[PDB]
């Protein structure tokens, strides 16, 4: 950390382009209507009982699970209806908004779960409704990626991101090559660029007082990619341990091969 006030001053931090304010707009509306209890969650939560997800080494509680599989079709959906109301999304071939969907579902919930953690009690609040404790999310089917998603909860606490930049990150994450199948490569990979640099722009525009932000949110991202590829893992140790009947048909659809 050498000269590290003088090199932060001197860094160029460019607000966002008239027409990079038309994305940041559409994605935050897109985010906003499709994260309904959002404005009012913390007002009118119910806490999932203290007895559902309580305590081999490595078994799933039926009830907890049972009762995640309940909620996580709207769930899965509100993801679904956030991609449709992108423009560079709709426009896609089936296929390719099929295996985007497939890619970053998780890491879209996952993200959504964390910025509703509340330091008070120590709970994760789920599609605005469900507040649930560690050891309750764990249990019920996500083990470590429980205390994954609680740890980014946490951290994210200090970053005081709103609508927009959750908005913004989800969009990040929806748009990657990362997967394999993908017919309209070079229009995706130019959709992501234009929301990074969009998404760099409107954290120029905040002026958060922490430093290394920018650097230190796209850490996060990182974090995210390991929530989602471990859940695919935990997704098979569930479909070998719950019975089918407990998956919803959406849930088999976006997890499944
Ligand atoms: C245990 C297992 C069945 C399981 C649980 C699970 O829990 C969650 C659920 Cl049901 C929903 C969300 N979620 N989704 C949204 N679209 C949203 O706006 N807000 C939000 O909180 C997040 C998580 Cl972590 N996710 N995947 C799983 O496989």
């Amino acid at each position: 950390s050498h000269m590290e006030e003088m090199i932060r001053s001197l860094q160029q931090r460019p607000e966002p382009t008239p027409e990079e304010w038309d994305l940041i707009h559409i994605a935050t509306e897109a985010h906003r209507s499709t994260n309904a209890q959002g404005s009012h969650w913390k007002q009118r939560r119910k806490f999932l009982p203290d007895d559902i997800g309580q305590s081999d080494g490595d078994k799933v509680d039926l009830e907890a699970f049972s009762e995640f599989t309940k909620i996580i079709t709207p769930a899965i959906t509100r993801v679904v209806d956030f991609a449709k109301k992108l423009p560079m999304f709709s426009e896609l071939p089936c296929e390719d908004q099929i295996i985007l969907l497939k890619g970053c579902c998780m890491e879209i919930m996952s993200l959504r779960a964390a910025v509703r953690y509340d330091p008070e009690s120590d709970t994760l609040t789920l599609s605005g409704e469900m507040a649930v404790k560690r050891e309750q999310l764990k249990n019920g089917g996500l083990g470590v990626v429980s205390d994954a998603i609680f740890e980014l909860g946490k951290s994210l606490s200090a970053f005081n991101l709103d609508d927009t930049e959750v908005a913004l990150l989800q969009a990040v994450l929806l748009m990657s090559t990362d997967r394999s199948g993908l017919l309209c490569v070079d229009k995706i990979e130019k959709s992501q660029e234009a929301y990074l640099l969009a998404f760099e722009h409107y954290v120029n525009h905040r002026k958060h007082n922490i430093p290394h932000f920018w650097p230190k949110l796209l850490m996060k991202v990182t974090d995210l990619r390991m929530i989602g590829a471990c859940h695919a893992s935990r997704f098979l140790h569930m479909k070998v341990e719950c019975p089918t009947e407990l998956f919803p048909p959406l849930f088999l659809e976006v997890f499944e091969d």
